[PDB]
Order: C-alpha cells, then sequence, then structure tokens
C-alpha cells in the first residue's frame, strides 16, 4: 500500500481557543488514556503498510489516533471540546468498524472507551 498523510494538527487559518475543558481534555483525559497498558496501537495512525492491511484505508476514510489529537490539543486546534471528543469518538469506531468484535484490538479499544467515558463524565464546566 501506501499510508495516506496523517491527519492535520496545525491550521494557521483556523481559530484557536483556550478553555478550561480543552485543558482538561490534553492534562487529564488525554494524559490518562495515553499511560494505559493498551492505549500504543492508538498512539500512532495505523501504519497499513508495516501492519500488511492492504484494505485499511479503502474501509476507513476518516482516521483519527491520540498521537494526533495531542498534536490538536497542543496546537490549539479546536475551537470546543466537542470537537475534541468527536476525534476520540472516531477513533473508537473506527476500531469497531475494521475488526470482528472480540478481537484483541477491539477489546484494547473498549477498555479505553470505557476510561474515556469515566473522564468525559467529570468534564469540568465551562469557565
Ligand atoms: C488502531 C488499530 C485498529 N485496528 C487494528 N487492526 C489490525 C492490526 C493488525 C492486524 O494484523 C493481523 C496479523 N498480524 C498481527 C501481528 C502478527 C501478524 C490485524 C488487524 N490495529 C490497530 N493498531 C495496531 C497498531 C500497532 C500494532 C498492532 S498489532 O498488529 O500488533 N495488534 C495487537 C497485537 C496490538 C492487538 C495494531
Amino acid at each position: 500500500s501506501m499510508n495516506p498523510p496523517p491527519p492535520e494538527t496545525s491550521n494557521p487559518n483556523k481559530p484557536k481557543r483556550q478553555t478550561n475543558q480543552l485543558q482538561y481534555l490534553l492534562r487529564v483525559v488525554l494524559k490518562t488514556l495515553w499511560k494505559h497498558q493498551f492505549a500504543w496501537p492508538f498512539q500512532q495512525p495505523v501504519d497499513a503498510v508495516k501492519l500488511n492491511l492492504p484494505d485499511y484505508y479503502k474501509i476507513i476514510k476518516t482516521p483519527m489516533d491520540m498521537g494526533t489529537i495531542k498534536k490538536r490539543l497542543e496546537n490549539n486546534y479546536y475551537w470546543n471540546a466537542q470537537e475534541c471528543i468527536q476525534d476520540f469518538n472516531t477513533m473508537f469506531t473506527n476500531c469497531y468498524i475494521y475488526n470482528k468484535p472480540g478481537d484483541d484490538i477491539v477489546l484494547m479499544a473498549e477498555a479505553l472507551e470505557k476510561l474515556f467515558l469515566q473522564k468525559i463524565n467529570e468534564l469540568p464546566t465551562e469557565e
């Protein structure tokens, strides 16, 4: 195959904002998920060439990963928390679409998602 370029993480033409919810998403949510024992397959874009998955980007047209999310948060790429939450959800969904239920990678994603939802429930209120 060829891998696609990774998702954009910095846009000089996109307005930037720093809020307590976005700060929480970086300093608590991203941080906590990153350190999970099953996080590492989700820490960078899927290298479908290295993994020998010629159909990966035929099926997954909206790829997302936590390396990308980390950079977007760092670069104040998001205007609001929902845009970031959507990226996490896209990452999980992508795993559940490409892989069979019960597969080891799916069980890993499910562990991360449970933790994610726990942290999102404790999202601070704005301002
Ligand atoms: C985010 C993500 C979503 N889906 C997948 N699916 C997937 C990945 C690789 C696959 O290859 C199957 C056969 N090989 C697996 C290792 C020996 C040969 C089959 C399916 N992988 C993902 N990431 C991933 C990243 C790095 C390594 C691997 S892995 O192939 O080592 N799979 C685990 C053992 C981590 C479950 C997987």
